[PDB]
């Protein structure tokens, strides 16, 4: 499948790797930023693996190989990249670890493996793109494509010799992992995400919320998934402020190709109207990041801390608008 694949060398490295003492602390909490530790990134999956999932979980030698090509699968794109995915991955950990009880073995292994891998193989390019542009993968899936193709990404990678971590399940509890790990990848995609949010509220406000019923915790998967893939918005100021300009680095670049094509792309995605960003992200505060954190909330209260921190974010963008920015 055309699959970049890591090297002894890469992956027999991490099996060695050791993360600093310091770290084991830091790493628990959620607003934990990965950002100054590059070199450690994959060793710090491999320490919230076996510490959630149990380091008899996976075959080592198996999980790093994995480990290794998957980063090599992540192109070299402004924002969709290995950061990314690190740093999704370790909110998971986070609320997973706070609600540890409240989901399986096999959702546990299978979330933190989906947030490793739910942007696979991203170029830089929304599904507005592909679609509007008749992209080969657009014509192969027709709706939430970009993560479609995740996901197949991610098979793919399961299919390298040595690389399959989850063999060892048996054939029921494989193909229950698999699912668990298609439908979150497929949650990362933001437009069914308004619409998952707003049933969890309702199931939410009038009591028929059950995570006894498996179309219910899909939807709690799916709105911890939205979560945890839009978790920067979660972090210090600074590091929130940084993550943006890579994110719209990489919608600016987007924009440039929509007017080689003759189109005018939305303010967002154009880099000659940086003045709307203020506002923008004002708007994607208001209309996604609180409702999706404040929700979450309220299901699993643990996790609090993500909605206290991107409300203190939207003050931030606010100030801004106020042209308080330092
Ligand atoms: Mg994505």
């Amino acid at each position: 499948s055309h699959m970049s694949i890591c090297t002894s060398e890469e992956w027999q490295g991490l099996m060695q790797f050791t993360l600093p003492v310091r770290l084991c602390k830091e790493i628990e909490l959620f607003h934990f930023d990965i950002g100054p530790f590059e070199n450690m990134w994959p060793g710090i999956f491999v320490y919230m693996v076996h510490r959630s999932c149990g380091t008899s979980c996976f075959e080592l030698e198996k999980l790093c190989r994995f480990i290794m090509s998957v980063k090599k699968n992540y192109r070299r794109v402004p924002y969709h990249n290995w950061k990314h995915a690190v740093t999704v991955a370790h909110c998971m950990y986070a609320i997973l670890q706070n609600n540890h009880t409240l989901f399986t073995d096999l959702e546990r292994k299978g979330l933190l493996i989906a947030c490793l891998c739910h942007d696979l193989d991203h170029r830089g390019f929304s599904n507005s793109y592909l679609q509007k542009f008749d992209h080969p993968l657009a014509a192969l899936y027709s709706t939430s494509t970009m993560e479609q193709h995740h996901f197949s990404q991610t098979v793919s990678i399961l299919q390298l010799e040595g690389h399959n971590i989850f063999s060892t399940l048996s054939s029921s509890e494989y193909e229950q992992v698999l699912e668990i790990i298609r439908k979150a990848i497929i949650a990362t995609d933001l437009a069914l995400y308004f619409g998952n949010r707003k049933q969890l509220e309702e199931m939410y406000q009038t009591g028929s919320l059950n995570l006894n019923n498996q179309s219910h915790r899909d939807r709690v998967i799916g709105l911890m998934m939205t979560a945890c893939a839009l978790c920067s918005v979660t972090k210090l100021w600074p590091v929130t402020k940084l993550t943006a300009n890579d994110i719209y680095a990489e919608f600016w670049a987007e924009g440039d190709e929509m007017k080689k094509l003759g189109i005018q792309p939305i303010p967002m995605m154009d880099r000659d109207k940086k003045d709307e960003v203020p506002q923008g992200q004002l708007g994607f505060y208001n209309a996604v990041a609180i409702p999706c954190y404040t929700t979450l909330t309220q299901i699993l209260p643990p996790t609090e801390p993500l909605l206290k921190a991107c409300r203190d974010n939207l003050s931030q963008w606010e100030k801004v608008i106020r042209g308080e920015e330092t």
